[PDB]
């Protein structure tokens, strides 16, 4: 199809690196005496130069960036994280991957509004991986994100680091943040306000730039994809640009919830919206090329429907040097990981579908503006279910997502013959994708913590126009914990609180030392999540 925006200088502009979020101080948790990180992220409006020739796009980002700076927090040492919102529409930041209290979660009608803020407190207790935050307020979370609120949380590991896999942020360990947008001629932003199907976008983007390319050395590179689009499902593979019908095989070493037990060979990656993959890539053997990141067309093999643009099959390119500066030390070892996979059950699945109800994306028939109707399931805490996840048409896919929990993917059938479960949904997950036709099966422990989450797709578009519902991961009254004050995620206590532009920029009132010292000081008293011990 007939690209749409205009035409645009490939592969010219280097890929970026978003800078890494550093934490403004440290606040000593009176319980246990141990240190809890403490930032600062001003969600505000900014400009940005997209085509070199004509005007400038309008973006909202943390930080006033896109994407949002990226976090990186060592597992044990929690964080709270105060997001400001200095912007014109609502927010509600959900970090994705991380198993947070429900009134820490995102929750979508648990909202901030311009001039007020909202302090998260952030466990970081979970596996080593790639989560990333992002913004979830009801019915506006596809614009919001796609203006650019979206961001990487890197949780890390020692135990981890020596595996010796290729290290270093930005050096051999590169984020690609894959976005697919639409420009007007003037290079401004297409918006997606109108969209009620899916918004596919004819720009790709990585880490929002569009069709990138960067020098690298004959060597090893980690890369984190994550596929952060609105609407766009990808199928990944790699190719010298003077060969580019053979695919280069490479290595898949993770998913959303952490490392895979054993790499897996792939030379063909498919990720939908909200997943993350870990690869490395070995460009030793090509030295000397230029190797190009592609996108498989055909809305993805056949297993999707996105339309497919002039230029929605190439991402980016990667030059390779003829040699490297230093020797490559590092290695992909063939035992990663023992994964901690949920305790199996054979209790009959829950069944969800996902389709229409008239003009409406819905989930077993439901909206989630039907306050009355949208809590879907209980689960006692500390139960594992098999959750059968139906998508019985053929004009729609949907990558589903269940916060909360990380799961197995225990099947997959396709009404189309088209596949099964693949190898790099070997370990642990928290999105899954619905291609034509297909109904999965995935396997959770709903645990450690109780309380009310949410579940939907996450095609922004069909999650806004109303493809999400709710689950309440249940206790009983003896249980303790501090429960009551964490199960309800509209608990005032943990609402949004209004600021002054002047004590922010000034760091005193409420966001003075010492005030911010007390505020930290009594969340912590509460202990939301000592269950995780
Ligand atoms: C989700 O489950 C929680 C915990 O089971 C429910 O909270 C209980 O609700 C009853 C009736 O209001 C109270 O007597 C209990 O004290 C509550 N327990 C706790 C731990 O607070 C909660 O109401 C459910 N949420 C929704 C929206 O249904
Ligand atoms: C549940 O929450 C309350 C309030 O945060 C905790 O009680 C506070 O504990 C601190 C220090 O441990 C005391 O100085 C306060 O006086 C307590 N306040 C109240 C209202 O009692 C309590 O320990 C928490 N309990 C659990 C089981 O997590
Ligand atoms: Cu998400
Ligand atoms: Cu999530
Ligand atoms: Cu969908
Ligand atoms: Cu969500």
């Amino acid at each position: 199809v007939a690209q749409i925006s205009p035409q645009y200088p490939m592969f010219t502009v280097p890929l970026p690196i978003p800078p890494v979020k550093q934490p403004r101080l440290t606040v000593t948790n009176p319980v246990n005496g141990q240190e809890i990180w403490y930032y600062e992220v001003e969600i505000k409006p900014f400009t940005h130069q997209v085509y070199p020739d004509l005007g400038s796009a309008d973006l909202v980002g943390y930080d006033g960036m896109s994407p949002g700076p990226t976090f990186q927090v060592p597992r044990g040492v929690e964080t709270v994280v105060r997001f400001i919102n200095n912007a014109e529409a609502p927010n509600s930041v959900h970090l994705h991957g991380s198993f947070s209290r429900a009134a820490f979660d995102g929750w979508a009608e648990d909202i901030t509004e311009p001039g007020s803020f909202k302090d998260y407190y952030y466990p970081n207790r979970q596996s080593a991986r790639t989560l990333w935050y992002h913004d979830h307020a009801m019915h506006i979370t596809a614009e919001n994100a796609y203006r650019g609120q979206a961001g990487l949380y890197m949780l890390t590991d020692p135990a981890e680091d020596a595996l010796n896999l290729p290290s270093g942020y930005g050096e051999f360990d590169i984020p690609m943040i894959l976005t697919s947008k639409q420009y007007t001629a003037n290079g401004n932003l297409v918006t997606t306000n109108g969209e009620l199907n899916s918004f596919w976008g004819d720009v790709i983007h990585v880490n929002g730039q569009p069709w990138p390319f960067k020098n690298v050395e004959p060597r090893k590179y980690r890369f984190r994809f994550l596929d952060a689009a609105v609407s766009r499902s990808f199928g990944l593979y790699f190719a010298d640009t003077d060969a580019i019908d053979t695919r280069l095989p490479f290595k898949v070493i993770a998913s959303d919830s952490g490392l895979l037990e054993h790499p897996a060979d792939t030379s063909l990656l498919y990720i939908s919206m909200a997943e993350r993959y870990e690869v490395v890539f070995d460009f030793s053997d090509y030295a000397g090329k230029t190797i190009e990141l592609r996108n498989l067309g055909g809305s993805i093999g056949g297993i999707g429907t996105d339309t497919d643009y002039d230029n929605t099959d190439k991402v980016m390119r990667f030059v390779v040097a003829d040699d490297t500066t230093q020797p490559d030390t590092s290695v992909v070892p063939a035992n990663l990981r023992d994964v901690p996979f949920p305790s199996p059950t054979t209790n009959t699945p829950r069944q969800f579908r996902f389709g229409r109800t008239g003009p409406t994306w819905t989930i077993n028939g439901v909206a989630f503006a039907d306050v009355q109707n949208r809590l879907l399931a209980n689960v006692p805490v500390g139960t594992v279910e098999r959750w059968e996840l139906i998508n019985a048409g053929n004009g729609w896919t949907h990558p589903i997502h269940i916060h909360l929990v990380d799961f197995k993917v225990i099947s997959r059938t396709s009404g189309n013959n088209a596949r099964t479960v693949m190898p790099y949904e070997s370990g642990l997950k928290d999105v899954v994708w619905l291609g034509r036709r297909e109904t999965v099966v995935v396997e959770a422990h709903y645990a450690p913590f109780p309380g009310v989450y949410m579940f939907h797709c996450h095609n922004l578009i069909h999650e806004d126009h109303d493809m999400m519902a709710a689950f309440n991961a249940t206790v009983l009254p003896d249980y303790g914990y501090n429960a009551t004050v964490f199960v309800d995620p509209m608990e005032e206590l943990w609402q949004a609180r209004p600021y002054e532009l002047g004590e922010f920029q000034a760091q005193s009132g409420q966001f003075s030392v010492q005030a911010v010292t007390e505020r930290i000081q009594t969340m912590a008293e509460y202990r939301p999540y000592a269950a995780a011990d």
